[PDB]
């Protein structure tokens, strides 16, 4: 097996429908990755499909330092499996859980650096004429240098051309998206990317459904419990504006005067 033969488990880090993740260390390099190793779909199926825009992302993306790297993947024993980057700070949710554990919080400074950095990655790949259409907390992974964050879980990157939307996490879904609207799938991204920054500042779990999910769609944030500027307020109001030509692009984004530096 090219698995074990090439690399030794040190650790599960992730479980799920999706299978299994694990922090491996590569025989070779002596370096660490984090490797998924899952039921290879059945052929013709969503998670095959789902699995394929991971693959073929990669293969127009190349490499960005906001972006969790991909090095390889392949199958066998009929199991897939994905060599990745590993970011030994988890993701941003495992964080943002890890804030309420022991009563800490990302200062406002630390939530712009947040967004400019994923708002980084975002511009990448919209240059790329991809959409990423999964963003949200446990999509973001963090590296401790003093820190990087990166883009992960590229399973749902479609093409703003011609775009296959497998719809994502509906607590951060824009409607327009759910209206089977897809003339500005970068817009919806930003939207997300919002909603996450909010996650991050400590607001409450967010709606799937009902009244407090179309209150947000609507265009109005969850309250923040923390002392935020009435300007960066005011950035991540327009970030989920029912209009997404009113959203700001990527590359807007990161040149925003709220956001340097
Ligand atoms: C290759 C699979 C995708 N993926 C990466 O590319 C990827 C890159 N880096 C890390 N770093 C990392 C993730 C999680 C912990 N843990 C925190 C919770 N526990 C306390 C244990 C440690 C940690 F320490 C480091 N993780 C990565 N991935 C990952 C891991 C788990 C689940 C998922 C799913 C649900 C598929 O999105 N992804
Ligand atoms: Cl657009």
């Amino acid at each position: 097996s090219r698995y074990t033969t090439e690399f030794h488990e040190l650790e599960k880090i992730g479980s799920g429908e999706f299978g299994s993740v694990f922090k491996c260390v590569k025989r070779l390099d002596g370096c660490i990755y984090a490797i998924k190793r899952s039921k290879k779909p059945l052929a013709g199926s969503v998670d095959e499909q789902n699995a394929l825009r991971e693959v073929y992302a990669h293969a127009v993306l190349g490499q960005h330092s906001h972006v969790v790297r991909y090095f390889s993947a392949w199958a066998e024993d009929d199991h897939m499996l994905i060599q990745n980057e590993y970011c030994n700070g988890g993701s941003l949710a495992d964080a943002i859980s890890e804030n309420y554990r022991i009563m800490s919080y990302f200062k406002e400074a630390e939530l712009k650096d947040l967004l400019l950095q994923v708002g980084r990655g975002l511009r990448y790949i919209h240059s790329m004429s991809l959409v990423h259409m999964d963003i949200k907390p446990s999509n973001i992974f963090i590296s401790r240098t003093k820190v990087m964050f990166k883009i992960g879980d590229l399973g749902h990157v479609t093409r703003i051309s011609s775009p296959q939307v497998e719809e994502g996490d509906s607590r951060f879904l824009a409607n327009e998206v759910l209206q089977e609207n897809y003339t500005h799938l970068p817009k919806a991204d930003i939207f997300a990317l919002a909603l996450t920054v909010v996650c991050a500042a400590g607001a409450e779990p967010l709606p799937r459904n009902g009244d407090q999910w179309h209150e947000i769609r609507q265009g109005r944030l969850p309250r923040i419990p923390q002392v935020l500027s009435q300007e960066f307020t005011e950035l991540l109001k327009v970030m989920i504006h029912p209009d997404p030509e009113r959203r700001p692009s990527a590359m807007a984004l990161v040149k925003h005067s709220v956001l340097l530096s």
